[PDB]
DNA sequence: TTTTTTTTTTTGCCTCGCTGCCGTCGCCA
DNA sequence: TGGCGACGGCAGCGAGGC
């Protein structure tokens, strides 16, 4: 229940100081406030309940990160649900940078699960000195083998309802998690969670301050053109979406006519994982100055290099992929551009001048949705 | 109180779309 | 010649607004 008794977690503060003095962002009160919280509520031998919220931008990702020392001293596995291959790769390798100087061994599971690499898995899951693990879209279903489970994090939760939580909770054999949702969520679980997991709202949005050019207008190809020569004038990255239906190699195309002084890579979804870690590769290397991701399963976090998102589809929308693309946009000390084109909706005809008129008076979100999320939880929990 | 003021709105939601999986085929021993 | 891994299609998929 809420006790959760565990383990000794001593904290060690010269080693982890030793070990932590490497990372090249300035700490700030609120963010060692939250650090603070958190290794108190590791050596606490109570359940680890404790709620952090943060986007997917970086800075907001690692910070949690810093209870690998005390996952790593005691000697327990640790899981973490990456939604996607890119993402993952990108966390393992800057993992593996971080924590290199230390005998560390870390596999996860990707698009390249073959035989080999599931007899892999396999007998890592069956040898348990592995420190830490990254699923996929079927590690939940999968029978995952474990020994000593430290702590796991899972987000992203839009894309289907409450039964991946129901099917983690199952798997609370003497071991506790530290479950939290990156992207915004409705407040009646949070108020549900509370009373057992503490609430911990640091909310930092400075150490990162910089100029954000949001903006919307019409569909036009002049001005999607004009930003790309803005952004191009450094090497910055812009972002295509598309429905991954039709012609993609058409669009691609079409964007190549429209700028030709810059050199388009394949963003096209759905394909060979080989082909996805050769554009992550590009990515890193800067080959190509323009390479476009269209939905989840290619966006998926925002790259510190690039400056500028464009959302041409304003007709038909998603209700996950709006909610992952609030999330996934930010610059460190460099300016930062958005801007949104607004073709006409149109299906069943009777209300698109409603629906044209709503976008137009979007507001955001809805204005406040965090007072609407405040009446909710307030109202009920759960 | 029609589907929306996209919200103090309950169990209704249709809608094109994501996907684990099963069968089939090329390949290697 | 047989077993295996990659590939393609399909009906199920929590229970979710335009």
């Amino acid at each position: 229940r809420a006790a959760k008794e565990g383990f000794a977690f001593k904290h060690d503060r010269e080693q982890y100081q030793l070990f932590c003095d490497s990372f090249p962002f300035e700490t700030t009160p609120d963010q060692a406030q939250a650090i603070n919280a958190v290794l108190s509520d590791m050596c606490q031998p109570l359940a680890m309940d404790r709620l952090v919220c943060g986007d997917v931008g970086f800075g907001k990702t690692e910070v949690a990160m810093r209870a690998a020392f005390l996952a790593v001293d005691n000697h327990k596995q640790v899981a973490v649900l990456v939604p996607t291959t890119l993402l993952a790769q990108q966390h393992y390798d800057n993992f593996r940078d971080r924590f290199a100087n230390w005998p560390v061994r870390i596999e996860m599971i990707s698009r390249f699960r073959s035989a080999k690499e599931q007899t892999q898995i396999l007998a890592e899951v069956a040898e348990g000195k592995i420190d830490i693990l990254i699923g996929t879209h079927k590690l939940l279903q999968s029978d995952v083998k474990f020994k000593d489970l430290g702590l796991l994090i899972v987000d992203e939760e839009h894309r289907f309802g409450v039964r991946h939580k129901e099917r983690i909770k199952a798997m609370r054999a003497n071991v506790d998690i530290l479950t939290l949702t990156a992207t915004p969520i409705p407040r009646t679980l949070n108020m549900a969670m509370s009373g057992m997991r503490d609430l911990s709202i640091i909310a930092t949005p400075p150490a990162r301050r910089l100029a954000v050019k949001t903006f919307v207008r019409e569909y036009d190809s002049m001005v999607v053109r004009e930003a790309i020569l803005r952004e191009i004038l450094r090497g910055g990255q812009v972002y295509y979406l598309y429905n991954d239906v039709e012609n993609i190699q058409k669009a691609a195309e079409r964007l190549a006519e429209l700028v030709p002084e810059a050199r388009i890579a394949i963003g096209h979804g759905q394909m060979r994982e080989r082909e996805l870690e050769r554009v992550m590769n590009d990515f890193h290397h800067q080959r190509f100055n323009v390479l476009v991701c269209t939905t989840i399963i290619e966006t998926g976090i925002d790259i510190p290099t690039a400056n500028t998102i464009i959302i041409e589809r304003a007709d038909h929308f998603g209700l996950a992929q709006l909610h992952q693309l609030r999330g996934r946009v930010g610059r460190s000390h460099h300016q930062a551009y958005a801007w949104l084109l607004t073709p006409h909706p149109k299906a069943m005809t009777t209300d698109a001048q409603k629906r044209l008129e709503a976008i137009a008076s979007l507001e955001d979100l809805g204005a406040g949705f965090a007072l609407a999320t405040h009446d909710l939880e307030i109202r009920g929990a759960g």
